[PDB]
């Protein structure tokens, strides 16, 4: 779907922030880099997601670069956010185990 | 969260049907089997999901033939449903590549 896309886009984003705090264009560049140019995120899309995540307590922002040229919003993964990433990762690898078992449980029958 | 679980239950369920057509208690048993008893799915929750998937054209149901003891409802993964599974699988493995790259791109720097 386009929902499929939105969960997939969240994952990538959180994994960017996981590598380090960052700002919009910084984040977009890493995605472009790590997708060999294929995935080009939008500012609007990134911010739309980042607003949701911020409210739900997954990420927090803060100001920087006041002295560099002008204010920039940076984003960071909260302690809750780190936990939920670990939880998601744990759960999905668990889903992978269950799925491989279902394919062996068919050989059994 | 809750909406993470729903996404996982879904993944498991579609992968059960992927192994073959099946009915509710048959499905529940396979999940219990393949999760070493950890995941015991609820009928209401399974049907709630199965109604959504059926409406969106992802799965169809039908009656067994050899149903003297009483009618048995089977479930089956549609054409569309198979495609979406292939799409999802393709996309998520792509997401995994992008994620591994992000972690190497940071090791570099």
């Amino acid at each position: 779907p386009k929902e499929m896309l939105r969960a997939q886009t969240n994952c990538i984003l959180l994994n960017v922030l996981k590598q380090g705090d960052n700002y919009v264009y910084g984040i977009i560049k890493q995605v472009k880099e790590a997708s060999n140019g294929e995935m080009e995120l939008n500012e609007a899309t990134l911010y739309t997601i980042f607003d949701r995540l911020e409210q739900d307590g997954i990420i927090s922002s803060y100001w920087g670069d006041e002295s560099q040229g002008g204010r920039r919003k940076y984003y960071r993964l909260t302690e809750i956010g780190h936990e939920n990433m670990r939880l998601a990762f744990e759960s999905w690898s668990r889903v992978d185990k269950i799925i491989e078992n279902l394919e062996a449980n068919k050989k059994s029958e």
